[PDB]
RNA sequence: AACUUGAAAAAGUGGCACCGAGUCGGUGCU
């Protein structure tokens, strides 16, 4: 029946789940293949994939290759050729002299009505297609996507969204005037950095500006890399250098680097259109002609000049090609030639405009110089359109194939290269491929029936404790800068430490300068518990738990009685204090605006629309790309028109929606317990996406992928909360889009508003949410103990390295008599011998010395091959002599929630104290979890020394506080965790890794070949082979 | 992953409801 899919995509996992119209995950009878007596199994349609990053065949296939670059280039050339040659089917000295560059022919073809040579116009168009530029901007060029001003604004907004703490605010800056100025790149960088007080070029933003200008920044000092990273936009190695950089630093900065690239493109476009003599012209080719004219004029001038003052060294400059001459520059670079010629210009007297052309990097430039491939393809399509309008009457074929050649130029399964030509670490590409084929397997499981909904969310990487100090460093820098700006010795009277600043209450206490933000008397240092946290924009309107929307006060009642932002009574008293905090750079401008919004009318309709945008729209570009890939692969049907019918709808959300859902409705997640959390996140993805999509059908263009009818906010918002709600077609007065799950909504005044127990759409009368039954369903699904976890098996390609272990039965010679005895061994195939192994295994094994090898059961065992043994314990084949743990401890959701609450004990007061009481009441859950993990370890782990040592440690440490107990149980879960054993630390005792050096047991165990979703199983009984 | 057809690019194979839940079990149907 009707169902949907949720996805939680990361660099190491792909979570998936399927929910029906009642938000239940189906269970199905799945066939089991192999040579056992078990021919069926019950499986839950929820699970997750795991895959460790590394070098593999797929990893190499996902790498950018000049080979595919060049082959699709020749393909484009072949299309254009075939066209022009079919048209044809149905001198060099003159060409060189009157066409010194292809750009000359470009411009004269754009601006000439006379008949031109067919081979020459063919060459021009072939150049157009072969060098077409990037597709980073969608649609036709307009000021909206061209102006350097707003594109710089987009870059700074992207940076601010990428941080949202310690941001940079640029409103009075004149980006067009600064960047568009015709000067040197270094001086332009200096001038731009001068206008932003906060940072310099050495910083991330300074280096991004330098890259957008055209310099060669290094990100070593910025991102703490042990290996230097040089990035040049003109270099052809920029793509792979950026890929490696993002692999080292994280994949969330791809949008930042793309925004910098777009700013550079805007700079190039503004400079190239700067010389626009005629509107109906081709600015690119025209400025190229002007550049070549400057080249020729300066060449002739220098030839004449080296003669008057000094005829000598004329050979060294023009003919030698000896060390670094101008002929050397035309023979191979720019900075090298500049360095060579700088002493010449310093020595030569009366130097002039040649110098300004040199240091402005516009002197004697070649045809294909740096910053020429960055031109967008819209310039080329407009140029071709002008060409076709010029030559429309002569050639009927170009009139016939206008749209044909346009679509050939603009058109961009080829999944591997499609994902390779992207912006991300060479692990997210593998993860996206995993996701695509997981969805393929799921839709094949459901009998080629397509889902109604596919929710997409990129799993946020957990803090690796390396970034846990980075944010502390920036917050200490911010607080010291602000406190120095003000002058109150608060840190002198009460010093703090980076770690201590992770407490939200203390951080807000210091951001409010140790003084109450609403009431004019000093706050008590040693009485922080009695204080409360207030949200400037109430959660009933906006879900924002960051520092930007948090303040600290003695009582929430001081904000006033109204449900909007605080009244003007306290504003009049504390305007000076708020202004001082703004000038200290401790409080951001957006925070100040949301503070003073009452004086500007209060919360407005445009603000509510913007809050919907912030809570509902996804900005991360790779998410749009993966949604595009999935939608294109999913919906392939059209109608008589040229519009795509959307039978399957691709749904995109943020990580904050599901996180807040879990926090609000006690579907808590602890990822280290087992690998079920990816699947649970996918399930919540599907549930939330389906519920939102059925509750609000007119918000498609906000988050759903596709070309829908754009909508406005007037039809979305009711005039009054009570007098208009439940009486009109307006969906919501409250901009917190998460409302319809809640049965009770707390307001800013305290009135707890109630909403119907069952949720339905007014327009179609379709019930969407029954708050009791659906909640019980979600709890049951999260408590379901069978979730499919699969670790990807891969062959290693590229102390020898073993490609894969091989399982073989053969004969060996034992003893002096050389009597043949039956033998069963685990043999490892190194990378070097792998090719010969596939070439001739029988001969290869005979050479190694095995006799009477049966070709039938020579079994290929990749890495992490799963083995199941007595009592269902599982082991994975790590190497030819080591094994890894292969089981999952399915802990009930009651202990899962207990572990979450106990671990986050310290991190509304009523629900907080209720949760604290719930934690304190259930002390026996600690011993229950200990018993559960002990029995699971006896069942599957079989490391008696580790079990008894850790049990002794727990018995010694029984009376310690519950928070520490729960955290150390979380650490203890390492013993039962999937994969390779690793040492873990309890309160004081360290339990070393129990390596599975013995590997003879898997020779008689049961091998299981898992599919990517884990639903299709092939279980082979190895003991029967012999 | 595994299985089958192919030199290769590449194509194909895993029934449906209910009651349940310790890594899935049980019942009806086919």
């Amino acid at each position: 029946k009707k169902y949907s899919i949720g996805l939680d995509i990361g660099t190491n996992s792909v979570g998936w789940a399927v929910i029906t119209d009642e938000y239940k995950v189906p269970s199905k009878k799945f066939k089991v293949l192999g040579n056992t007596d078990r021919h069926s199994i019950k499986k839950n349609l929820i699970g997750a994939l795991l895959f460790d990053s590394g070098e593999t065949a797929e990893a190499t296939r996902l790498k950018r290759t000049a080979r595919r670059r060049y082959t699709r280039r020749k393909n484009r050339i072949c299309y254009l050729q075939e066209i022009f040659s079919n048209e044809m089917a149905k001198d060099e000295v003159a060409y060189h002299e009157k066409y010194p560059t292809i750009y000359h022919l470009r411009k004269k073809l754009v601006d000439s009505t006379d008949k031109a040579d067919l081979r020459l116009i063919y060459l021009a168009l072939a150049h157009m297609i072969k060098f077409r530029g990037h597709f980073l901007i969608e649609g036709d060029l307009n000021p909206d996507n061209s102006d350097v001003d707003k594109l710089f604004i987009q870059l700074v907004q992207t940076y601010n969204q990428l941080f949202e703490e310690n941001p940079i605010n640029a409103s009075g800056v004149d980006a067009k005037a600064i960047l568009s100025a015709r000067l040197s790149k270094s001086r332009r960088l200096e001038n731009l950095i001068a206008q932003l007080p906060g940072e310099k070029k050495n910083g991330l933003f300074g280096n991004l500006i330098a890259l957008s200008l055209g310099l060669t920044p290094n990100f070593k000092s910025n991102f703490d890399l042990a290996e230097d990273a040089k990035l040049q936009l003109s270099k052809d190695t920029y793509d792979d250098d950026l890929d490696n950089l993002l692999a080292q630093i994280g994949d969330q900065y791809a949008d930042l680097f793309l925004a910098a690239k777009n700013l550079s493109d805007a700079i190039l476009l503004s400079d190239i259109l700067r010389v626009n003599t005629e509107i109906t012209k081709a600015p690119l080719s025209a400025s190229m002609i002007k550049r070549y004219d400057e080249h020729h004029q300066d060449l002739t001038l220098l030839k004449a000049l080296v003669r008057q003052q000094l005829p000598e060294k004329y050979k060294e400059i023009f003919f030698d090609q000896s060390k670094n001459g101008y002929a050397g520059y035309i023979d191979g670079s720019q900075e090298e030639f500049y360095k060579f010629i700088k002493p010449i210009l310093e020595k030569m007297d009366g130097t002039e405009e040649l110098l300004v052309k040199l240091n402005r990097e516009d002197l004697l430039r070649k045809q294909r110089t740096f910053d020429n491939g960055s031109i967008p393809h819209q310039i080329h399509l407009g140029e071709l359109h002008a060409i076709l309008r010029r030559q429309e009457d002569f050639y009927p074929f170009l009139k016939d194939n206008r749209e044909k050649i346009e679509k050939i130029l603009t058109f961009r399964d080829s999944l591997h290269e499609h994902i390779a030509n992207l912006a991300g670490s060479p692990a997210i590409k593998k993860g996206i491929l995993q996701t695509v084929k997981v969805v393929d397997e799921l839709v094949k499981v459901m009998g080629r029936h397509k889902p109604e909904n596919i929710v997409i969310e990129m799993a946020r990487e957990n803090q690796t404790t390396q970034k846990g100090q980075k944010n502390s460093r920036e917050r200490m820098k911010r607080i010291e800068e602000g406190i120095k700006e003000l002058g109150s010795q608060i840190l002198k009277e009460h010093p703090v430490e980076n770690t201590q600043l992770q407490n939200e209450k203390l951080y807000l206490y210091y951001l409010q300068n140790g003084r109450d933000m609403y009431v004019d008397q000093e706050l008590d240092i040693n009485r922080l518990s009695d204080y409360d946290v207030d949200h400037i924009v109430p959660q009933s309107f906006l879900k924002d738990d960051s520092i930007d929307n948090k303040v600290l006060t003695r009582s929430d009642k001081n904000r006033g009685k109204s449900d909007n932002v605080p009244s003007e009574e306290v504003v009049k008293k504390m305007k000076n204090y708020w202004r001082q905090l703004l000038n200290a750079k401790l409080i951001t401008q957006r925070k100040f605006d949301n503070l003073t919004k009452a004086e500007r009318g209060g919360l407005s309709e445009l603000d509510k629309a913007g809050f919907i945008k912030r809570q509902l729209v996804e900005t991360r570009q790779i998410t749009k790309h993966v949604a595009q890939i999935l939608d294109s692969r999913m919906n392939t049907k059209y109608d008589e028109n040229d519009k795509l019918i959307r039978e399957v709808k691709v749904i995109t959300l943020k990580s904050k929606l599901v996180s807040d859902f879990r926090k609000d409705f006690q579907f808590y997640k602890v990822r280290e317990i087992n690998n079920y959390h990816h699947a649970h996140d996918a399930y919540l993805n599907a549930v939330v996406g389906t519920a939102l999509i059925k509750k609000y059908p007119k918000l498609e263009s906000e988050f759903v992928y596709g070309d829908y009818k754009v909508y406005d906010v007037r039809k979305m918002i009711a005039k009054s909360e009570q007098e208009i709600g439940k009486a009109t077609a307006k969906y919501f007065f409250y901009s917190n889009i998460m409302n319809f799950f809640k049965t009770e909504i707390t307001l800013a005044n305290g009135e707890i508003r109630k909403r119907p127990l069952i949720e339905t759409n007014g327009e179609t009368g379709e019930i969407v949410w029954d708050k009791g039954r659906d909640f019980a369903t979600v709890r049951k699904v999260l408590s379901m103990p069978q979730v499919n976890i699969v670790k990807k098996t891969e062959v290693q390609t590229g102390s020898p390295t073993v490609a894969y272990s091989v399982l073989v039965v053969a004969k060996v010679e034992k003893g002096k008599s050389k009597k043949l005895k039956s033998v069963k061994e685990l043999l490892g195939i190194t990378i070097m011998e792998r090719s010969s192994f596939e070439k001739n295994p029988i001969d290869f094994l005979e050479a190694k010395g095995y006799k009477e090898v049966k070709k039938d059961l020579i079994i290929k065992l990749p890495k992490y091959s799963l083995f199941e043994l007595e009592n269902g314990r599982k082991r994975m084949l790590a190497s030819a002599g080591e094994l890894q743990k292969g089981n999952e401890l399915a802990l009930p959701s009651k202990y899962v929630n207990f572990l979450y609450l106990a671990s986050h004990y310290e991190k509304s007061p009523e629900d907080n104290e209720q949760k604290q009481l719930f934690v304190e009441q259930h002390k026996h859950y600690l011993d229950e979890i200990i018993e559960q993990i002990s029995e699971f370890s006896k069942r599957v782990i079989l490391a008696d020394a580790n079990l008894d040592k850790v049990l002794s440690a727990y018995n010694k440490h029984r009376d310690k506080p519950i928070r520490e107990q729960a955290e150390n149980i979380i650490h203890l879960f390492t013993l039962t965790n999937l994969g390779a054993p690793a040492a873990f630390k309890y309160f004081d005792t360290t339990i070393d890794r129990k390596r599975y050096t013995s590997t003879k047991e898997v020779l008689d165990a049961t091998l299981i070949h898992q599919s990517i979703t884990g639903l299709y199983e092939t279980r082979i009984d190895l003991s029967q082979l012999g």
